[PDB]
């Protein structure tokens, strides 16, 4: 029987190869060139990669795992006998695909137009004006704009979306799609883990939050702030306020202590998006990691295309299953942001070369928030003033906590909004929030989480969920929100490998053959283990934690409640009823 089952794990990871690289190219030529026959390949290359799920997770069906005695083999044949939606009926499975694919195209061809003329796209038009402007009036068009017509087209689609992925989920043997989504992490406690760690950052998160308030009270005047109540979604710098980085030049600490404009800098140094990634690709290299091969460079698409081709222009990272090929596919803006998304970006791809010799049931990350770690964890270093300074980017206690403010601003801003996507998500597919309440649920969330009311009151036919990428294109957001803690334990314990002391927020790992040595060792055992012993290799202990996202804040929490306590903010939002008059 063990025989059988190691040759049925060599013929399905050869034909699998196959099968995926030729789906893997369908799939790209479509998000990078979206017409009515690159759709019709694309679904047609669906078709072909069902079959062979279906021939391949019926044999793998047949087979007691109970009774196999190599774990790897145990491990690869349980995995396959989840068929994904290839268990749905074909008619089923037909209508599913068409969903996806007209639900990611609705949301990539959105556009928000001026009746006068002028028509946005999200990337870069979109997020520019949510970035820059600080005209309440003008964000709030913006916003609401997005939302009527990205959030309100996905809508028609998104019933019969949760019907049929919460279908496939029960025929792979589990209680609906969230369940199938949590199973990820091999982690039963998951639930009760991430709860546990989103309050160990409530102190940091609500006195952030209470800070922010203030200082938009103070520019958008006191009429359209409620200092005790919630903070108007659409004020803080980001369409979905999942980041509050660019509204740094409202609430910096020590305006005394001004920093260089990043953005103005990168731009007239001439900067691009190919010397971004190269950047990227340098850092990596720096720590001893792989070099992406010079295939990446011929056939990635790393800025948006003025051939007059329609995109998704949302950044993502590609592997072709032939280990060679990989590819970024990104709508790179020249600024800090897009630099530090080109990090991200770029530790997928470095991920996908460290098990690329495993086999492909096995090449994913340790679990799906390692995956999302990797890149932000060079991305932190290189964020440092000593980093930024030593790439001409950049120019006392002010500056460490000006610094501190500029991170929280992004890191634990997201904490929240990372953490309610699923949690909003897993009770759509546990059938707890139906069709009748998405859009008053996801507020009562964006409320409850993040403090967050809408500047605009919702109606019946709004569907804000779907304004937000991962909603329509059907990809789990729980990943960032343990990346987000996790990359602060990575963090650290690479900062101590690299032999550095002092405070955790003025390590840069750059050029550590040690932290390198660390992070490829765990990156090379792909999704071989669970997760737990990837992480004791980097960290020396097996568990995620919010200590050292807590130790990296922490003159931040000290600087942040003395200012506040002066001022006499009243933490949270009791009066969590209020919405803008
Ligand atoms: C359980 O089975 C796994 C996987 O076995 C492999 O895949 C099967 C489908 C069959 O085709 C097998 O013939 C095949 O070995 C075993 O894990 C494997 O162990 C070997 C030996 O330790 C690893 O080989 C190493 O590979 C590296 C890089 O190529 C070399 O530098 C090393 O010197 C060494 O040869 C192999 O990588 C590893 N494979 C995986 C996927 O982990 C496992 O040993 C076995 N368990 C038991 C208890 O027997
Ligand atoms: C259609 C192929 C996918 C685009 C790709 N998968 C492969 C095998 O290439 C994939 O899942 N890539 C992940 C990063 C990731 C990759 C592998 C993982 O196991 C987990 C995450 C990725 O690019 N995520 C991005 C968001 C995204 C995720 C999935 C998508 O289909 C499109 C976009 P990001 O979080 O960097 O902004
Ligand atoms: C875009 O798609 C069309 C077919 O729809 C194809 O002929 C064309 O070559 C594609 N463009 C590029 C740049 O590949
Ligand atoms: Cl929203
Ligand atoms: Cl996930
Ligand atoms: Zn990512």
């Amino acid at each position: 029987d063990e025989a059988e089952a190691s040759k049925f794990v060599e013929e399905y990871d050869r034909t699998s190869q196959v099968v995926w690289n030729e789906y893997a190219e369908a799939n790209w030529n479509y998000n990078t060139n979206i017409t009515t026959e690159t759709s019709k390949i694309l679904l047609q290359k669906n078709m072909q990669i069902a079959n062979h799920t279906l021939k391949y997770g019926t044999q793998a069906r047949k087979f007691d795992v109970n009774q196999l005695q190599n774990t790897t083999i145990k491990r690869i044949i349980k995995k396959v006998q989840d068929l994904e939606r290839a268990a749905l009926p074909a008619q089923e499975l037909e209508e599913y695909n068409k969903i996806l694919l007209d639900m990611e195209t609705t949301y990539s061809v959105a556009t928000v137009c001026h009746p006068n003329g002028s028509c946005l796209q999200l990337e870069p038009d979109l997020t520019n004006v949510m970035a820059t402007s600080r005209k309440y009036e003008d964000l709030l068009w913006a916003w609401e704009g997005w939302r009527d017509k990205a959030g309100r087209a996905i809508l028609q689609f998104y019933p019969k979306y949760v019907e049929l992925i919460n279908q496939a989920a029960r025929l792979n043997g589990y209680v609906d799609a969230g369940d199938s989504w949590r199973s990820m992490y091999e982690t039963p406690s998951l639930e009760q883990d991430l709860e546990r760690l989103f309050q160990e950052l409530q102190p940091l998160y609500l006195n952030l939050h209470a800070y922010v308030r203030r200082a938009l009270h103070r520019h958008y005047g006191a009429q359209h702030i409620n200092l005790e109540g919630p903070i108007p979604a659409h004020l803080l710098g980001n369409m979905w306020a999942q980041t509050w980085s660019n509204i740094y030049d409202l609430v910096v600490p020590f305006p005394s202590a001004p920093s260089m404009d990043t953005t103005e800098a990168m731009l007239k140094q001439g900067w691009t998006p190919r010397r971004m990634f190269k950047e990227a690709d340098d850092f990596f290299t720096s720590l001893g990691l792989l070099p992406v091969p010079p295939e990446f460079w011929n056939k990635s698409m790393l800025e948006k295309p003025t051939d007059g081709r329609e995109v998704v222009c949302h950044a993502s990272a590609w592997d072709f299953y032939n280990g060679k090929d990989f590819r970024i596919k990104q709508c790179t803006t020249v600024n800090l942001e897009d630099l530090v998304v080109a990090h991200h970006e770029m530790g997928h791809i470095q991920y996908f070369m460290q098990y690329k010799d495993l086999p492909v049931a096995l090449r994913e990350g340790a679990n799906p928030g390692f995956h999302e770690a990797i890149g932000d964890v060079l991305a932190l270093s290189v964020s440092t003033p000593k980093h930024l300074h030593s790439l001409n980017l950049l120019s006392s206690d002010e500056h460490d906590i000006n610094f501190l403010m500029k991170m929280a601003l992004d890191k634990i801003a997201f904490i929240p909004f990372s953490y309610l996507v699923d949690q909003w998500r897993w009770r759509v597919f546990d059938g707890s929030i139906t069709k009748e309440n998405y859009n008053q649920e996801w507020w009562s969330l964006r409320l409850k989480y993040q403090g967050l009311c809408p500047p605009v009151p919702r109606t019946q036919g709004d569907f804000d969920p779907g304004a937000k990428f991962h909603i329509p294109s059907s990809v789990p957001y729980i990943r960032y929100f343990v990346s987000f803690i996790i990359q602060f334990q990575f963090h650290e314990a690479l900062c101590q490998a690299a032999g550095h002391t002092g405070p955790l927020h003025k390590c840069d790992i750059y050029q550590s053959k040690e932290a390198g040595q660390r992070l490829a060792t765990a990156m090379k055992l792909g999704f071989s283990r669970p997760w737990p012993e990837a992480m004791q290799l980097i960290t020396g202990q097996p568990n995620m934690s919010a200590s050292a996202m807590l130790s990296y804040f922490k003159p931040l929490l000290d600087w942040l409640r003395t200012e506040n306590e002066l001022h006499g903010e009243k933490l949270g939002w009791p009066q969590y009823n209020w919405t803008p008059n």
